[PDB]
Order: C-alpha cells, then structure tokens, then sequence
DNA sequence: CCAGCAGGGGTTAGGGTTAG
C-alpha cells in the first residue's frame, strides 16, 4: 500500500515536505519554547556527509524525537524543507512523525516513538542497521559519556545517573543528588540548603553520602529539575565540573561542583532514561554492587 | 501520523557552554 520515499540529505530541495533517515550528531533535548510549544533542535547526517538542522515544536513532550544520546538514528516523516538566513533548515509539518533507534551495532532495531502507528517495512530494518555501520566507520564516539571516576575538573561531560534527592535552593537555581555507583576522584560539594526542603529517602541518602553528587541547575532547568521523581534514571547532558580550592588561615580543600547553567546550547538539559534503556541495565549493574557495598 | 485522510491556525527558534 504506501510506500514512504525518502531523501537522501544530500538532495533536499527547499519548498518541499520530504522523509529522512540520520544519524544524531547533535542534539538539544525538548525544552520549553517562549511560544506555545516545545521545542527541539536536531542535527542529522548520513551517508552522503552532509548535514541538515532540524527545528521541531510540539505541544507533546513525546511527540518530539525520543533521542537519548548522539549517534541515535532518527527517521522523519513529513518534514518541511525550507532556507532560513541562505542555509537549509529541516522543520515540523503537519503531521510530522518521529522515529528513534539506538546505534549500537548488533542491538535489536526497536522503533521509540510517540505514535499511536507508525510505518516500518523490512527495507526501514535495513536502512536502520546501514546506517548503524555507517556511524560505526565514520562517526568518533563520544568521549563525554563518563561516569562519575572518570571525570576531569574544568570540563563539561554527559551524566547517565539515578536521582537520590531534591531540594529547592534560591528559586533561580535548584538541587539534584544524584550517583551512579562510582566515586568521584575528589569528593563532590555540598549546597548550601535548608534540611527539611530534601526530598526523597533521607536513610537510603545518609548511607550513599560518599557516593552522592551534588549537581546545581539554573534558570529554565530549575522546572525540569521541580517535575523529577526520586529513583528514576537521567541522562544529565553538557553538565559541568569545577575543581573548587577552598583554604582557609591554615587548610586547603578541594572539591567537585557541578552545575547544570542555564539556557540550551550544546545540549545542556535533562532526561528521564526508561528501564528499557541498556545503558540503565548496566547503569543498575553498578548501582545493585555500590550499594551492597556501601 | 492522524482529529482530520477530497489534508492538517496562528508562535515558538533558527546548535556553539558568562555564571550563579
């Protein structure tokens, strides 16, 4: 019955509404728009090296690409191809219609999407899995996946973590402890805030304090960081680490900080990983160990 | 893909890390 064309990037004509199929290389997580929708930002590639910046809005969280780190694929449906400022620019259409994938070469080709239905023939498996090779050949993975023993001070990186706490701080910025089963090369800061605002389970907290980083988020991540629920598995994105040296008359100290600043660029935001997620099972191996030894 | 299917309101932002 339908049979969906799709454009190689390398071939998109402004004025038309096409199909794409690209590998993430960059970007920003659904946040809030100052208009009505969500907003966001994804820049896609493919075989033909060429690469084309996507700006979709919705009013559903979901209905944007459910994209969980660079390298995803994505497939686009009723994309509206068009020149902003004499450069070529992807945005939503009627209709536009989102599927994801992992990358990881030889994982199952499972589709992440928000439609009710969706289209998806043998050749769309085959599709997925080129471009997973492809990606594999040519694209370098990311050196800013780490966890939390292998960060460097003066350096922003992406944190796959569980949410242990909450807490309000200044109405500006906001609180996150979270951990991921390993220990930080230097012992992360401590916020200033009041006691009785944490929120979660203050002895399962006591007991990982050696564990536990606390992560400061500014201005439009303070939301986001307000809806979170305790125990739920993130993906902290472009967070930053500052080595504080802080000496008094006869003792210096050093400590970890990380803050999440405001505003979107290179990704900095926040999303909540499903326990489907692979890299929350290995996630899980390593918290299920710490906490047995900790 | 779907609210719609003999076709779909409007703006939003349009990558690129000040810092607190």
């Amino acid at each position: 019955a339908t049979n969906y064309i799709y454009t190689p990037l390398n071939q998109l004509k402004g004025g038309t509404i096409v199909n794409v199929y690209g590998v993430v290389k960059f970007f920003k997580p659904p946040y809030l728009s100052k208009g009505t929708d969500y907003c966001s930002v994804v820049t896609i590639v493919d075989q033909t090296n060429v690469k084309l910046t996507c700006l979709l809005f919705s009013g559903n969280y979901e209905a944007l690409p459910i994209i969980y780190k660079n390298g995803d694929i994505v497939r686009f449906h009723r994309l509206k191809i068009q020149v902003y400022k004499k450069e070529t620019q992807g945005i939503t259409s009627s209709g536009f219609a989102s599927l994801t994938f992992e990358g990881t070469l030889g994982a199952p080709i499972i589709p992440r999407t928000s439609s009710k239905y969706f289209n998806f023939t043998t050749e769309d498996h085959k599709m997925v899995e080129a471009l997973r090779v492809w990606a594999s050949t040519h694209m370098s993975p990311s050196w800013t996946l780490l966890k939390l023993c292998d960060v460097q001070p003066m350096q922003y990186f992406d944190l796959t973590c569980q949410l242990l706490g909450k807490a309000e701080v200044d109405g500006a910025s906001f609180l996150l402890k979270v951990w991921d089963g390993t220990r930080t090369p230097f012992p992360s800061w401590r916020v200033l805030i009041q006691d009785l605002v944490l929120e979660g389970d203050l002895s399962h907290i006591h007991r990982l304090q050696n564990l536990t980083i606390d992560i400061l988020v500014y201005d439009n991540h303070v939301h986001v960081a307000r809806s979170l629920k305790v125990g739920s598995f993130l993906r902290i994105y472009s967070l930053h680490t500052k080595l504080q040296s802080m000496n008094s008359e006869n003792q210096t100290m050093l400590s970890l900080e990380f803050h999440l600043h405001g505003g979107t660029s290179y990704g900095r935001g926040i999303r909540v990983l499903p326990e489907s997620n692979s890299d929350v099972d290995q996630l899980k191996k390593d918290l299920e160990s710490a906490n047995l030894t900790a």
